[PDB]
């Protein structure tokens, strides 16, 4: 069964899932100190139910919301905004790239055992449990983010849940968490290499597919096209079309790895991590928001000829294999 | 008035206090996601009681416990702490040396708002309200540490409430900060400039406490000798500059920042804890011959004159 916050639910119960999202991208206790940062709390709710009930119309039924504890996870948001909009969230343990001294002073066992409790025992004084671990790391790998691969390595061999990761500020990093993990004895079937639409380098995705890793194709609407004179939403955004990041389903469709696919739109509905009013900037991108992926992803990869039972084993087969801790 | 984590207490039950304290030294948010990491969220309350405990015993009344939100400052467990214990706690606002993304990138515009929102209105959803500001900068200010003394001295401009800082990394640093106040148009009398007994350059001290500056002899027991950095404190009265210092251990019951079980090293340097300024150094001092009068001057009047306060 698979952890959410609002309980554990079976497989079948997972449908049309968004595997990479967040509710909220913030630093750890900033939305209890300052939420008038996000306007208000209320606020915040307010819009993330209007945007989940959104992409619930639109036919999902899940996200995995990947905010750990340094990205500001807050998981009774996620439980009140899970329970009103009717959509399954399953919650994340893991270390982000804003670790602060608590976390990057801790040896890589004590990291393990972080991440066991958020997954075994629950997360804070809560109970609900994390069902995924994160992890992201930048270029290189620092030596804190080895420790971390390897935490997370060994908290997934202990409990089955499944890694997801990404690079920062390079648009490949994958054969270099990948060794890592293998050699703690992790499974590729186990992890996402996230964020994997940010190249075009279709070896490079190709190749980890065939290993067996999953290849996240998750920021699709991630486009600052239009927005040139904002140097801001450039970096974080970059400068290709949705279209192109989309058509990197259809490659790996095309060469046989249908199954290693997983997408989503990487959105939140706040976010204080990085400039002021970003939010606004993304939300001027893309109002579908969470929306983007049933609502314009997957009516174009129908028009360019990929058959629709295909998508569904794209959108719900592949993360149900996923999430399910083996 | 000033306020405590247990609300506004009158000047005259301030008392004897420590200037520069904290409960526990962490992360935002780490205490309530990781309690095992100090045992559990009890065994830190119970240790951090009878410390209290003990330093009332010897005298303490208040303690200002200088935890901001980036050093993982916990108000509710501040305020079951001093429910406990029987001794008032003054907390924080401001900016420590490990700020996260969603602080290091705010403007100090934001940063002025965030601080007069801990002040003003109150800590999270409890209303407790800071009662200082804390700052810390390194060696040579960095832009951004810059914008916070700048949004410090804004918010106690506008609330009266006065600022702490410390320089981490070198034994001086206190001109620095100063110029920055003072362009904002700070009085020095708002300010204590911390760990001063890190230096032993008596020069620098005194020329600080004659622009008015309030000096900190706050990290007594951390000498790891005690008593030199001791008889700086009679030294800066022997200038004629009592009203102008503040002393503290610079003490804590728990702390994840640093390596793991620290504080197993810090107590076995410091088996006094918090107790250590009135049960060594407020002794060694009457032995050099500093009057009864001064002492209670320097751990009672002043204090108190730096906490109320004023715009
Ligand atoms: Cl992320
Ligand atoms: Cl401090």
């Amino acid at each position: 069964r698979i952890n959410t916050v609002r309980g554990p639910i079976t497989i079948s119960e997972v449908g049309f899932t968004l595997t990479h999202e967040h509710i909220c991208g913030s630093s750890a206790g900033f939305l209890r100190a300052w939420p008038e940062f996000f306007g208000s709390r209320e606020a915040l709710v307010e819009k993330a139910v209007r945007g989940l009930r959104r992409a619930r119309a639109a036919g999902v039924r899940t996200i995995v919301d990947v905010s750990t504890f340094d990205l500001g996870r807050d998981v009774r948001l996620l439980a009140e905004v899970s329970r009103a909009a009717d959509v399954h969230i399953v919650a994340a343990t893991g270390v982000w790239l804003d670790p602060p001294l608590s976390i990057r002073m801790r040896s890589v066992e004590e990291l393990t055992q972080f991440f066991l409790r958020e997954i075994q025992y629950g997360i804070e004084d809560t109970g609900i449990r994390a069902g995924i671990i994160k992890v992201a790391i930048t270029g290189k790998v620092t030596p804190f983010q080895e420790l971390v691969l390897r935490a997370a390595a060994r908290a997934s061999l202990a409990t089955g849940v499944p890694v997801i990761t990404h690079t920062a500020g390079s648009q490949r990093g994958g054969e270099q968490q990948a060794a890592i993990f293998e050699s703690e004895g992790l499974s590729p079937s186990r992890v996402c290499i996230g964020h994997s639409d940010e190249t075009d380098d279709l070896s490079y995705l190709t190749a980890l597919a065939a290993r067996g890793y999953l290849i996240g194709l998750d920021r699709i609407p991630h486009s600052a096209i239009g927005l040139e004179d904002n140097a801001s939403a450039t970096a974080f955004m970059g400068s290709r079309s949705w279209q192109t990041r989309a058509l990197l389903i259809k490659a790996l469709i095309d060469q046989g790895y249908m199954k290693q696919i997983l997408v989503s739109n990487d959105w939140l509905f706040g976010i204080s991590s990085y400039v002021t009013n970003f939010m606004d900037v993304m939300d001027s991108v893309n109002p579908d928001g969470m929306a983007f992926i049933p609502l314009r992803v997957i009516p174009f990869l129908r028009e360019k000829g990929i058959p629709q039972e295909t998508l569904a084993g794209i959108t719900v087969t592949n993360p149900a294999r996923f999430l399910s801790p083996t």
